[PDB]
């Protein structure tokens, strides 16, 4: 039993909800919440940039730190952070970005990170501001990750359109 409420099951191991990830994040307190990063760790605008905010930019501050001594992520690649005041660990995990021209297969690699996680609170990788379809982003979620995964869907018009068409 764990905390997360008003989830609907999609499968055996993923759940989804409307709702907002920062929010979410703030009343659950999950072990980790997962941010939808690049590769440089800039937390600019999408969902990396609302955490980033929450954070009252710490975040970033952390972020910077960690690439002037690590350099960037690989796209398809994560780092474990601070979780900060909304989580206990932020893994920052790198999606393609397809208005960048990054190849989608990736997005399955992105995803494999999640299984070194018991439970996490997730965003679709690659939606939004990274230009995939997240119909397509939710199916390769599903298909990948065995781990106890609840994505939070910001637009209730987008969460209804997934659930369904959800096969
Ligand atoms: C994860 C992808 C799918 C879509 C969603 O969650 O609905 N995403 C967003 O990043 C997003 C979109 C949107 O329209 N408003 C948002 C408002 C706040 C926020 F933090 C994220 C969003």
């Amino acid at each position: 039993v764990n905390s997360f409420s008003g989830y609907l099951k999609l499968t055996d191991n993923v759940y989804i909800k409307n709702a907002d990830i920062v929010e979410e994040a703030k009343k659950v307190k999950p072990t980790v919440v997962v941010n939808a990063a690049n590769v440089y760790l800039k937390h600019g605008g999408g969902v990396a940039g609302a955490l980033n905010k929450a954070t009252n930019n710490a975040m970033q501050v952390e972020s910077d730190d960690y690439i002037a001594t690590n350099g960037p992520l690989k796209v398809g690649g994560s780092c474990v952070l601070s979780g900060h005041n909304l989580a206990k660990h932020c893994l920052h995990v790198v999606g393609p970005n397809v208005n960048k021209g990054e190849d989608i297969q990736l997005l399955k690699s992105a995803y494999e990170n999640f299984n070194q996680h018991e439970v996490l609170l997730a965003p679709l990788l690659s939606a939004g501001i990274f230009g995939a379809d997240p119909i397509h982003s939710l199916r390769v979620c599903v298909d990948t990750v065995r781990t106890n995964v609840y994505l939070a869907v910001f637009d209730k018009n987008l969460y209804d359109k997934l659930v369904s068409s959800f096969l």
